C-alpha cells in the first residue's frame, strides 16, 4: 500500500525516529482515530515539540481535513494571541500522500480525564473552569466573520493543554460548518445531539450550546446525561429529564412523528421510560443530597447555592427552543461564573 508506506487501513505506518522533510523527527504515536493518527514529533527548525495529525490516504478523509485546515486558518487568523481556547494549527503539508496538520502539542482529552476520576466526575470548581473556557470559545466561534458551528462537541474533542492544569483547547473541526454554508442534515454525536437535529429542523450555532450543557453535566457526574442507543432512545432519554418539547416546535418538525404523536386536543405525547420530565436534573446533580452519588457531601466547593446556580445555567443550555437557549455572551455573565 502506497509503495510500502501505508497499512491496509489507509494509515501511514509510523516509524520511530524517522526524519521528514529535513525538519521533523517523528518520536511516537500519541493518538489515533477515524481520521488517521497523531504523532509527537520534534520540529528541528522551530526547536519545539509538535503534534502532527497524519490524515489517512483516502479521499474522503483528505477532504474532511481540508475543511478542517480552512476553518483553523480562518480562526487562528482572528486569535493570534491564542486566547479563545481553539487549538492552534501551525502549518500543514502533504507528505507521502498524507495530508499532515502540525499543531501545538496537547495532553489528555476530557474523556480520558473522566476515566482518570474512575467515572465519578471532576469537582464543581473544575467543571466551572471548563465551562468558562468553553463558553468563551463559543463566543469566538459566533463572531460574524467566523460563524462556525463545531458540530461534534463531546469530551473526547476537548483536550487539556497540560495534565496538571485546567486550561483546554477544542479540537476537530473536520465536521464543522459555517452558518452561511450549512450543508449537513445528519450531525453531532448521538449523546450530544440537539433536539432540532433529532427533529430534522433548521439549526444554527445553538446546537453547540446544547452539546456543552450535556458535556458539563457529564464532567461532574462522570456519566453521559442522555446515553441513547439510537435516535428514538436518545429522544426518550431527553424527554425523561426535560418533558415533551413545546407544541410550537413539534408542529414544525419534519421528524416529529418518529418520536411523538399528536392528540385530538392538539397536544403531543410520546409514541408507545420514566414519565416525561420526572427524571429531574435537580436529582441527577444531587443539588440537595450531596452531589452526584452523594459523594460531595462534606466537601467544600459544593454548596446547595452553588449547585442551584449550575442547575440554572445547564437548564438554559438545554432549552428545547434554539431561539431562547442561552447564548455565549449571556452564559459568561451568568452567576455560576
Ligand atoms: C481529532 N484529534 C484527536 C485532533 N484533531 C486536531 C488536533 C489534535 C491535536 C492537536 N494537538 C494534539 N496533541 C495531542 C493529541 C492530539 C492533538 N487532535
Amino acid at each position: 500500500y502506497n509503495d510500502g508506506y501505508d497499512d491496509d487501513n489507509y494509515d501511514y505506518i509510523v516509524k520511530n525516529g524517522e526524519k521528514w522533510m529535513d525538519r521533523y523527527e517523528i518520536d511516537s504515536l500519541i493518538g489515533k482515530g477515524s481520521f488517521g493518527q497523531v504523532v509527537k514529533a520534534y520540529d528541528r527548525v522551530e526547536q519545539e515539540w509538535v503534534a502532527i495529525k497524519i490524515i489517512k490516504n483516502k479521499k474522503a478523509f483528505l477532504n474532511q481535513a481540508q475543511i478542517e485546515v480552512r476553518l483553523l486558518e480562518l480562526m487562528n487568523k482572528h486569535d493570534t494571541e491564542m486566547k479563545y481556547y481553539i487549538v492552534h494549527l501551525k502549518r500543514h503539508f502533504m507528505f507521502r500522500n498524507h495530508l499532515c496538520l502540525v499543531f501545538e502539542m496537547l495532553s489528555y482529552n476530557l474523556y480520558d480525564l473522566l476515566r482518570n476520576t474512575n467515572f465519578r466526575g471532576v469537582s464543581l470548581n473544575l467543571t466551572r473552569k471548563f465551562a468558562q473556557q468553553m463558553c468563551t470559545a463559543l463566543l469566538f466561534l459566533a463572531t460574524p466573520e467566523l460563524s462556525i458551528i463545531h458540530c461534534d462537541l463531546k469530551p473526547e474533542n476537548i483536550l487539556l493543554c497540560n495534565p496538571k492544569r485546567s486550561a483546554i483547547k477544542i479540537v476537530d473541526f473536520g465536521s464543522s460548518c459555517q452558518l452561511g454554508q450549512r450543508i449537513y442534515q445528519y450531525i453531532q454525536s448521538r449523546f450530544y445531539r440537539s433536539p432540532e437535529v433529532l427533529l430534522g429542523m433548521p439549526y444554527d450555532l445553538a446546537i453547540d450550546m446544547w452539546s456543552l450543557g450535556c458535556i458539563l453535566v457529564e464532567m461532574h457526574t462522570g456519566e453521559p446525561l442522555f446515553s441513547g442507543a439510537n435516535e428514538v432512545d436518545q429522544m426518550n432519554k431527553i424527554v425523561e429529564v426535560l418533558g415533551i418539547p413545546p407544541a410550537h416546535i413539534l408542529d414544525q418538525a419534519p421528524k416529529a412523528r418518529k418520536f411523538f404523536e399528536k392528540l385530538p386536543d392538539g397536544t403531543w405525547n410520546l409514541k408507545k421510560y420514566k414519565p416525561p420530565g420526572t427524571r429531574k436534573l435537580h436529582n441527577i446533580l444531587g443539588v440537595e443530597t450531596g452531589g452526584p452519588g452523594g459523594r460531595r457531601a462534606g466537601e467544600s466547593g459544593h454548596t446547595v447555592a452553588d449547585y442551584l446556580k449550575f442547575k440554572d445555567l445547564i437548564l438554559r443550555m438545554l432549552d428545547y427552543d434554539p431561539k431562547t437557549r442561552i447564548q455565549p455572551y449571556y452564559a459568561l455573565q451568568h452567576s455560576f461564573f
